[PDB]
């Protein structure tokens, strides 16, 4: 229903090759000459996008018709997919739970005389995750009317069909996305341990320095030992070289395998350890890459239904399908970024026994963990608010809570980045309930 | 940058080509490289140079 | 006993570009760590009887 | 003789030798590798330097 139908629509030559053809002087088009009916072919050589009616050369009133049809369909899959964890049927939140570990007391058989039975509970820190996704995809087929552009059952099925292909394949894409957005998110809220890199590509000193920067934190990872400074939770905890994953994406592999590998000789010891598993890199400025547990990801099933609905007056079907699941992070799996650019001095204060219940009068003990990016020492200024007389904390983490206290407490840590000239900062938290 | 004017380029070249290549062939697919701007995916045994 | 930063430097810049990784290596037994407290402390080579 | 500046004088007359010689055994089959400007083609196999 269209005039003035150009072949060239969506055009935008970078040379005329007809006329580059035609005007050839022994140049490089020269080997066209010999063609006939080359500008024809080139004429239409992309195909078309509007179909322009074309009436048959010998008899002209006589118009030609459509030969074949070629429907193709593409597969979409989330390469993420293997991170999923489960399948929750029913119920709605998940819980971890992490027995962390204990500081030792000094030998005092004077004062074991009369604590013998003095009680501690041990360091258990816990983690909910609740069912975020629940989307749907919807489309609409107008069998009846689609009947008019085929000829055949085989090519009209067909089409239909890639229709609701194409669903499944829009549900791929985008949970692949939204794990994408987990990560962006996590790493915009500061909880990854940011391991600051000169820009890699740029050069092959920073793709160098990139790569000593990951093989040397994914051994840091695995240490028997174990370590704090890769949870947002602070567990010390340990991984297994095996459970760590390395996503990157396509640039970066090929400069690795390109400038690294093929310029080695002993690969091994260039390779990235753990696994890896490129994708189309990350959103969040400067985050190059993504070290992580395979734990990290708490990725659930909730639910997967395709429901269909006829709209007898419309003569059309509405396809339904319903997405849900529950998209999270463990605090309590390792997560490192790589960033490059600039990032602040401080990205997190993770305040301990960040839900204590302290007896009124009493007190309680909270450690902080500041995730410096760098060497430079950061005080931390211990505040305390929502409290009343006598209630304070002394620095150093110790809470003193008045005998008249009633009040939900909260325990800041504060680190201050600059200068005083609009200094800026950043706080830990935990909070106290009074007994 | 033209391999056959410094050596440099041609690993430059394949640097970018093999990237290309890869990203070519991701599961999830890509609007990219095409001139439907459609999302789609290929294989790299289907993918010639 | 060292850093594995430090580790890390030794195998990729020198362990790889190198046909004979024998005469690179370090002498002695290699314990990896996370590190040392105190600012410049890279690695530490000691007797066994330390 | 001229390879061109940048590195490469010391391949510049192994690439083309071995380009030279890929040319005259492409399936297509040329002009310009003999002296009567006839279209033919040649195989490695049948090649000698």
């Amino acid at each position: 229903t269209f005039n003035d139908v150009k072949t060239s629509l969506g055009i935008t030559e970078s040379y005329d090759i007809v006329n580059a053809i035609r005007n050839s002087q022994g140049d490089n088009f020269k080997s066209y000459v010999p063609l006939a009916t080359a500008n024809n072919v080139a004429e239409v050589g992309a195909g078309i996008l509007i179909n322009q009616t074309v009436q048959n050369d010998f008899i002209t009133s006589l118009v030609d018709r459509i030969g074949l049809v070629v429907i193709r369909q593409v597969s979409l899959n989330n390469p993420l997919k293997k991170f999923k964890k489960g399948q929750i049927p029913l119920g709605r939140t998940i819980e971890e739970i992490y027995t962390d570990i204990t500081k030792e007391k000094q030998y005092d058989a004077e004062e074991a005389e009369q604590k013998v039975f003095e009680r501690e509970m041990p360091n258990v820190k816990t983690l909910f995750h609740e069912r975020n996704r629940q989307g749907f995809y919807h489309q609409t087929i107008q069998d009846d009317s689609l009947k008019t552009a085929f000829v055949s059952w085989g090519n009209f099925e067909s089409f239909v069909s890639s229709i609701i292909n194409a669903i499944y394949n829009s549900a791929e894409v985008d949970e692949y996305e939204y794990m994408k957005l987990l990560v962006d998110n996590y790493y915009s809220k500061g909880l990854f341990t940011t391991v600051k890199i000169d820009e890699p590509t740029s050069s092959t000193g920073a793709l160098t320095e990139f790569v000593k920067k990951m093989r040397a934190t994914a051994r840091k990872l695995t240490l028997p030992q174990g370590s704090r400074d890769w949870n947002s939770m602070a567990v010390r905890t340990r991984s297994y070289m095996e459970d760590l994953h390395l996503i990157i994406d396509a640039d970066l592999e090929a400069e690795l395998d390109v400038d690294v590998l093929a310029k080695a000789f002993n690969m091994n010891r260039t390779d990235f350890l753990g696994n890896v598993t490129v994708i189309d890199g990350f959103a969040s400025t400067g985050l190059e890459a993504v070290l992580v547990d395979k734990d990290w990801f708490m990725v659930y099933d909730n639910l997967h239904k395709m429901e269909t609905v006829r709209n007898p007056r419309g003569l059309y079907w509405n396809y339904y399908y319903h997405v849900w699941q529950t998209l999270s992070v463990s605090r309590f799996a390792n997560a490192v970024a790589f960033v490059s650019g600039d990032v602040p001095a401080v990205t997190q204060v993770i305040v301990s026994p960040n839900i204590a219940a302290v007896k009124q009068g009493g007190q309680q003990q909270f450690t902080a963990y500041v995730r410096a990016t760098n060497a430079k020492d950061h005080k931390v200024v211990w505040s305390v608010e929502g409290g009343s007389t006598g209630t304070a904390i002394t620095g150093d983490g110790l809470l003193s809570v008045s005998g008249n206290e009633d009040n939900q407490l909260t325990v800041k840590a504060t680190v201050d980045i600059g200068t005083e000239d609009k200094p800026k900062l950043v706080v830990g938290e935990a909070v106290v309930s009074i007994r």
